[PDB]
Protein backbone atom coordinates (compact mmCIF):
# COMPACT_ATOMS: atom_id res chain seq x y z
CA UNK A 1 0.00 0.00 0.00
CA UNK A 2 0.78 3.68 -0.44
CA UNK A 3 3.18 5.94 2.57
CA UNK A 4 0.95 7.04 5.30
CA UNK A 5 2.39 10.77 6.65
CA UNK A 6 4.28 11.83 4.21
CA UNK A 7 2.95 14.78 4.78
CA UNK A 8 2.87 14.91 8.78
CA UNK A 9 6.93 15.28 9.53
CA UNK A 10 7.65 13.83 12.79
CA UNK A 11 10.64 17.11 12.65
CA UNK A 12 11.90 19.36 10.05
CA UNK A 13 15.75 19.83 9.73
CA UNK A 14 16.33 23.37 7.89
CA UNK A 15 20.20 23.81 6.04
CA UNK A 16 21.12 27.46 3.95
CA UNK A 17 23.16 25.54 1.29
CA UNK A 18 25.51 28.98 2.33
CA UNK A 19 25.96 28.38 5.85
CA UNK A 20 29.07 27.81 7.29
CA UNK A 21 30.98 24.34 7.69
CA UNK A 22 29.97 24.64 11.83
CA UNK A 23 26.61 25.23 11.27
CA UNK A 24 26.43 21.98 8.58
CA UNK A 25 27.54 19.51 11.25
CA UNK A 26 24.73 21.30 13.45
CA UNK A 27 22.14 20.68 11.19
CA UNK A 28 23.41 16.71 10.71
CA UNK A 29 24.17 16.27 14.64
CA UNK A 30 20.73 17.58 15.04
CA UNK A 31 18.92 15.04 12.54
CA UNK A 32 21.17 12.44 13.88
CA UNK A 33 19.48 13.39 17.45
CA UNK A 34 15.93 14.04 16.68
CA UNK A 35 15.91 10.47 14.94
CA UNK A 36 17.64 8.37 17.43
CA UNK A 37 15.88 5.46 19.58
CA UNK A 38 16.42 7.17 23.16
CA UNK A 39 16.79 3.64 24.39
CA UNK A 40 19.07 2.35 21.67
CA UNK A 41 22.63 3.69 21.93
CA UNK A 42 25.85 1.56 20.88
CA UNK A 43 29.39 2.69 22.00
CA UNK A 44 27.62 6.19 21.91
CA UNK A 45 25.95 6.49 18.86
CA UNK A 46 22.44 6.61 18.36
CA UNK A 47 20.64 3.59 16.69
CA UNK A 48 17.45 4.14 14.49
CA UNK A 49 14.14 2.66 15.51
CA UNK A 50 13.17 -0.31 14.40
CA UNK A 51 10.68 -0.02 11.02
CA UNK A 52 7.44 -0.72 12.06
CA UNK A 53 7.05 -4.52 11.09
CA UNK A 54 3.20 -5.28 9.32
CA UNK A 55 2.45 -1.65 7.62
CA UNK A 56 3.14 0.49 5.13
CA UNK A 57 6.24 3.34 5.87
CA UNK A 58 4.64 5.58 8.67
CA UNK A 59 7.18 7.61 9.72
CA UNK A 60 8.87 10.33 7.98
CA UNK A 61 10.87 13.69 8.21
CA UNK A 62 11.53 16.84 6.20
CA UNK A 63 14.51 18.35 5.46
CA UNK A 64 14.57 22.06 3.82
CA UNK A 65 17.27 22.99 2.00
CA UNK A 66 17.48 26.92 1.14
CA UNK A 67 19.77 29.00 -1.41
CA UNK A 68 19.21 32.24 1.10
CA UNK A 69 18.04 32.82 4.99
CA UNK A 70 15.13 33.73 3.06
CA UNK A 71 14.72 32.07 0.06
CA UNK A 72 12.14 29.21 -0.09
CA UNK A 73 13.50 25.95 0.70
CA UNK A 74 13.23 22.77 -1.29
CA UNK A 75 11.74 20.25 0.65
CA UNK A 76 12.90 16.13 1.09
CA UNK A 77 10.59 13.74 2.25
CA UNK A 78 13.08 11.17 3.98
CA UNK A 79 11.92 7.74 6.01
CA UNK A 80 12.87 8.07 9.89
CA UNK A 81 13.30 4.46 9.72
CA UNK A 82 16.14 3.76 7.48
CA UNK A 83 17.09 7.71 6.16
CA UNK A 84 15.74 7.04 3.10
CA UNK A 85 14.99 9.82 0.60
CA UNK A 86 11.82 8.95 -0.90
CA UNK A 87 10.26 12.41 -2.13
CA UNK A 88 11.34 16.13 -3.02
CA UNK A 89 8.69 19.25 -3.33
CA UNK A 90 9.67 21.87 -5.82
CA UNK A 91 8.96 25.89 -5.55
CA UNK A 92 5.77 25.17 -7.81
CA UNK A 93 3.82 22.91 -5.09
CA UNK A 94 4.47 19.41 -6.80
CA UNK A 95 5.78 16.72 -4.94
CA UNK A 96 8.09 14.64 -6.65
CA UNK A 97 8.58 10.38 -6.00
CA UNK A 98 11.38 8.22 -6.37
CA UNK A 99 9.01 5.10 -6.32
CA UNK A 100 5.77 4.92 -8.64
CA UNK A 101 2.25 5.03 -6.31
CA UNK A 102 4.41 5.31 -3.41
CA UNK A 103 3.30 8.49 -2.23
CA UNK A 104 -0.42 10.20 -2.29
CA UNK A 105 -0.81 12.31 -4.77
CA UNK A 106 2.86 12.68 -5.85
CA UNK A 107 4.05 12.88 -9.17
CA UNK A 108 6.66 10.46 -10.52
CA UNK A 109 10.15 11.61 -11.40
CA UNK A 110 11.02 9.31 -13.78
CA UNK A 111 13.63 7.08 -12.30
CA UNK A 112 14.53 5.09 -9.23
CA UNK A 113 16.19 6.22 -6.26
CA UNK A 114 18.81 3.58 -6.00
CA UNK A 115 22.47 4.62 -6.89
CA UNK A 116 22.46 1.91 -9.93
CA UNK A 117 19.32 3.73 -10.61
CA UNK A 118 21.09 7.33 -10.53
CA UNK A 119 24.63 6.47 -11.75
CA UNK A 120 24.24 2.89 -13.00
CA UNK A 121 26.32 1.51 -10.86
CA UNK A 122 27.09 1.93 -6.74
CA UNK A 123 31.22 2.49 -7.82
CA UNK A 124 30.14 5.37 -9.39
CA UNK A 125 29.76 6.86 -6.03
CA UNK A 126 33.45 8.15 -6.06
CA UNK A 127 32.93 9.98 -8.99
CA UNK A 128 30.47 12.56 -7.47
CA UNK A 129 31.35 16.23 -6.82
CA UNK A 130 30.93 17.32 -3.55
CA UNK A 131 30.70 20.80 -2.10
CA UNK A 132 29.35 24.31 -1.78
CA UNK A 133 28.50 24.99 -5.30
CA UNK A 134 27.66 21.58 -5.89
CA UNK A 135 24.83 21.25 -3.04
CA UNK A 136 23.69 25.07 -4.52
CA UNK A 137 23.14 23.62 -7.99
CA UNK A 138 21.21 20.66 -6.74
CA UNK A 139 18.84 22.26 -4.90
CA UNK A 140 18.28 24.48 -7.83
CA UNK A 141 17.79 21.97 -9.88
CA UNK A 142 15.46 20.12 -8.60
CA UNK A 143 13.53 22.73 -6.70
CA UNK A 144 13.27 24.27 -10.00
CA UNK A 145 11.57 20.99 -11.63
CA UNK A 146 8.11 21.98 -12.78
CA UNK A 147 5.37 19.71 -13.76
CA UNK A 148 4.47 21.19 -16.94
CA UNK A 149 7.82 21.40 -18.46
CA UNK A 150 7.58 18.63 -21.35
CA UNK A 151 9.90 15.23 -20.71
CA UNK A 152 13.79 16.10 -21.43
CA UNK A 153 16.41 13.65 -21.39
CA UNK A 154 19.72 16.04 -20.37
CA UNK A 155 16.92 17.51 -17.51
CA UNK A 156 16.37 14.48 -16.21
CA UNK A 157 19.86 13.48 -16.22
CA UNK A 158 20.57 16.75 -14.66
CA UNK A 159 17.58 15.26 -12.00
CA UNK A 160 19.80 12.38 -11.35
CA UNK A 161 23.14 13.95 -10.61
CA UNK A 162 21.19 16.28 -8.31
CA UNK A 163 19.58 13.66 -6.26
CA UNK A 164 22.64 11.84 -6.24
CA UNK A 165 24.68 14.71 -4.70
CA UNK A 166 21.76 15.32 -2.02
CA UNK A 167 21.92 11.81 -1.28
CA UNK A 168 25.29 11.91 -0.10
CA UNK A 169 25.38 15.07 1.72
CA UNK A 170 22.06 14.93 2.96
CA UNK A 171 21.54 11.26 3.68
CA UNK A 172 24.66 9.45 3.62
CA UNK A 173 26.55 12.39 5.62
CA UNK A 174 23.65 12.09 8.46
CA UNK A 175 24.22 8.41 8.27
CA UNK A 176 28.27 8.36 8.76
CA UNK A 177 30.72 10.48 10.42
CA UNK A 178 33.18 10.09 7.80
CA UNK A 179 30.90 11.81 5.18
CA UNK A 180 30.09 14.32 7.04
CA UNK A 181 33.28 15.28 8.13
CA UNK A 182 34.69 15.11 4.99
CA UNK A 183 31.94 17.48 3.36
CA UNK A 184 32.08 19.57 6.30
CA UNK A 185 35.82 20.14 5.23
CA UNK A 186 35.22 21.42 1.83
CA UNK A 187 32.58 23.96 2.90
CA UNK A 188 34.45 27.49 3.64
CA UNK A 189 33.75 31.31 4.03
CA UNK A 190 33.54 33.35 0.99
CA UNK A 191 36.69 34.42 1.71
CA UNK A 192 38.20 31.12 0.63
CA UNK A 193 38.01 29.91 -3.26
CA UNK A 194 35.66 27.65 -4.27
CA UNK A 195 36.11 24.05 -3.14
CA UNK A 196 35.10 20.71 -4.12
CA UNK A 197 36.30 16.76 -3.97
CA UNK A 198 35.22 13.20 -3.95
CA UNK A 199 34.74 10.20 -1.71
CA UNK A 200 37.68 7.64 -1.52
CA UNK A 201 36.63 3.93 -1.63
CA UNK A 202 36.87 3.62 1.92
CA UNK A 203 33.60 6.08 2.38
CA UNK A 204 32.04 4.21 -0.46
CA UNK A 205 32.25 1.27 1.30
CA UNK A 206 31.18 1.85 4.20
CA UNK A 207 27.92 3.86 2.30
CA UNK A 208 27.63 0.41 0.74
CA UNK A 209 27.79 -1.50 3.61
CA UNK A 210 25.80 0.62 6.11
CA UNK A 211 23.64 -2.35 7.40
CA UNK A 212 26.93 -4.72 7.68
CA UNK A 213 28.45 -1.75 9.71
CA UNK A 214 25.58 -1.17 12.18
CA UNK A 215 25.58 -5.03 12.64
CA UNK A 216 29.10 -5.13 13.12
CA UNK A 217 29.23 -2.99 16.33
CA UNK A 218 25.44 -4.18 17.42
CA UNK A 219 27.07 -7.54 17.72
CA UNK A 220 29.85 -6.61 20.41
CA UNK A 221 27.46 -5.26 22.81
CA UNK A 222 25.49 -8.79 23.10
CA UNK A 223 26.14 -10.24 26.42
CA UNK A 224 28.24 -13.34 26.00
CA UNK A 225 27.07 -17.03 26.36
CA UNK A 226 28.08 -18.81 29.42
CA UNK A 227 31.48 -20.85 28.99
CA UNK A 228 32.01 -18.68 26.23
CA UNK A 229 34.04 -14.92 25.41
CA UNK A 230 32.70 -11.68 24.85
CA UNK A 231 31.79 -10.30 21.12
CA UNK A 232 35.23 -8.84 19.10
CA UNK A 233 34.76 -6.53 16.88
CA UNK A 234 35.17 -8.37 13.70
CA UNK A 235 37.30 -5.49 10.96
CA UNK A 236 35.45 -4.91 7.79
CA UNK A 237 38.35 -4.15 5.80
CA UNK A 238 37.23 -2.80 2.47
CA UNK A 239 35.67 0.60 5.08
CA UNK A 240 39.23 0.91 6.45
CA UNK A 241 37.21 0.11 9.60
CA UNK A 242 38.90 -2.48 12.14
CA UNK A 243 37.83 -1.69 15.78
CA UNK A 244 34.69 -1.03 17.31
CA UNK A 245 36.45 2.62 18.17
CA UNK A 246 36.80 2.96 14.73
CA UNK A 247 33.58 1.53 14.07
CA UNK A 248 31.99 4.10 16.46
CA UNK A 249 33.68 7.11 14.95
CA UNK A 250 32.79 6.30 11.85
CA UNK A 251 28.79 5.52 12.08
CA UNK A 252 26.50 9.16 12.28
CA UNK A 253 23.79 6.85 13.34
CA UNK A 254 23.49 3.16 13.49
CA UNK A 255 20.46 1.68 11.23
CA UNK A 256 18.44 -0.97 13.95
CA UNK A 257 19.79 -4.45 12.89
CA UNK A 258 18.35 -7.98 14.56
CA UNK A 259 21.77 -9.64 15.47
CA UNK A 260 21.65 -13.28 17.93
CA UNK A 261 20.93 -12.14 21.48
CA UNK A 262 20.75 -9.07 20.54
CA UNK A 263 17.06 -6.66 20.49
CA UNK A 264 14.59 -7.54 18.31
CA UNK A 265 12.53 -5.39 16.27
CA UNK A 266 9.45 -5.64 18.65
CA UNK A 267 11.50 -5.23 22.02
CA UNK A 268 13.56 -2.20 20.38
CA UNK A 269 10.62 -0.82 19.09
CA UNK A 270 9.25 -0.83 22.80
CA UNK A 271 11.94 0.80 24.58
CA UNK A 272 11.42 3.48 22.00
CA UNK A 273 7.81 4.14 22.75
CA UNK A 274 8.20 4.19 26.31
CA UNK A 275 10.97 6.78 26.23
CA UNK A 276 8.61 8.96 24.42
CA UNK A 277 10.03 7.83 20.93
CA UNK A 278 7.55 8.29 17.86
N1 LIG B 1 17.07 7.15 -2.04
C1 LIG B 1 18.04 6.85 -1.18
N2 LIG B 1 17.94 7.30 0.09
C2 LIG B 1 18.91 7.00 0.97
N3 LIG B 1 20.03 6.30 0.77
C3 LIG B 1 20.11 5.86 -0.50
N4 LIG B 1 21.11 5.11 -1.06
C4 LIG B 1 20.75 4.92 -2.36
N5 LIG B 1 19.61 5.48 -2.68
C5 LIG B 1 19.19 6.09 -1.51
Amino acid sequence: KMAKNVDKPLFTATFNVQASSADYATFIAGIRNKLRNPAHFSHNRPVLPPVEPNVPPSRWFHVVLKASPTSAGLTLAIRADNIYLEGFKSSDGTWWELTPGLIPGATYVGFGGTYRDLLGDTDKLTNVALGRQQLADAVTALHGRTKADKPSGPKQQQAREAVTTLLLMVNEATRFQTVSGFVAGLLHPKAVAAASGKIGNEMKAQVNGWQDLSAALLKTDVKPPPGKSPAKFAPIEKMGVRTAVQAANTLGILLFVEVPGGLTVAKALELFHASGGK
